[PDB]
């Protein structure tokens, strides 16, 4: 398979997790678009993720349990739905080239709806963790989220100390392979 | 079970529109939302996830696609609207534009519509190519309508062009002759003006 990724794209970087934790090889072509062995294109990196988990079982990135699973969606979707569409480069630059935002407004915009949805991501996560991460010993859709979430977040002046759990599931996927691997600055694309 | 609903909220509207499919909309319950609450009193947030727990709840008639590819496909176009137009076009969102950076009601209409044409351009092509019926996954409305339905209306409500996307149109007639469609859109709920 080939994933047209760009380092510092976030929903490449889910992808990019998902794969390294199957440990499937494919081909980065510097959003995201996977093109599977048939050529069929994909681009919803949640989407991406439950695919892979038909493609190769284990590890599993999703939990077959029911409640385990509703769960585990419900912190990806917070993820997916309700922080980062709001904060994506494309939203930010119509901020400023069609409304003229500045870039301090548009700071207090980014850290606005980062703080909402980070104290209902800290909220889920402590509640219905079930071991080291999310889905207990291994991680999954949750981290593959949580993780491109954080580095974003950091990376815009968000204060994070609010979210103690966040950290440090953070700092336990950062410390595998699989996210190393994953990582932007790990990436051929990456000055 | 109870569902939490607000008869105005897209989400809301999204799971009203599963649970009639499931024949189960018995369970509504009017004035982030949508909540479901099961018998032990856990509440279930994030409309995907409660469309993908109806499913274990109660299987048939189904929801999400079992074939994988099949289902890879109905998360694509369910996750457009859910994750790349509905969270910009938000109530939350329009009020954070008017009270915090006074952008007026002919700016927020613009913004309203461009994340539409973007969004509905892309959900058009997704329906042409690879919908496996009348219905995106085949003879029955899923995931995808409960998504589609809630976010045409919303489109139009806000005066967008909605003549580009006649396959969107067709497929949202289909769903709106259903009763199921019917009894879960906002005019038929009780908390409605």
């Amino acid at each position: 398979m080939q994933l047209y990724s760009f380092f510092n794209s976030s929903t490449s970087y889910r992808v990019r997790i998902a794969l390294a934790l199957k440990g499937l090889d494919y081909q980065v072509v510097p959003l995201p678009t996977l093109v599977d062995a048939d050529g069929r294109r994909f681009s919803q990196s949640l989407a991406i993720i439950d695919y892979l988990d038909a493609v190769q079982p284990e590890p599993r990135l999703i939990p077959l349990d029911p409640l385990h699973r509703a769960q585990a969606l419900e912190l990806a979707l917070l993820v997916a739905c309700d922080i980062h569409p709001l904060n994506n480069v494309r939203v930010l630059k119509y901020l400023t080239q069609v409304l003229g935002i500045d870039a301090e407004d548009r700071q207090r915009w980014y850290a606005h709806w980062v703080a909402e949805g980070l104290a209902a991501a800290e909220t889920l996560l402590n509640r219905h963790r079930r071991g080291a991460f999310f889905a207990g010993a291994a991680a999954g859709i949750v981290e593959c989220c949580l993780v491109p979430q954080l580095a974003n977040a950091r990376r815009m002046g968000c204060d994070l100390a609010p979210y103690p759990a966040l950290l440090e599931l953070e700092g336990r996927c950062l410390a595998l392979e699989a996210f190393q691997r994953a990582s932007p600055e790990r990436q051929p694309d990456y000055l």
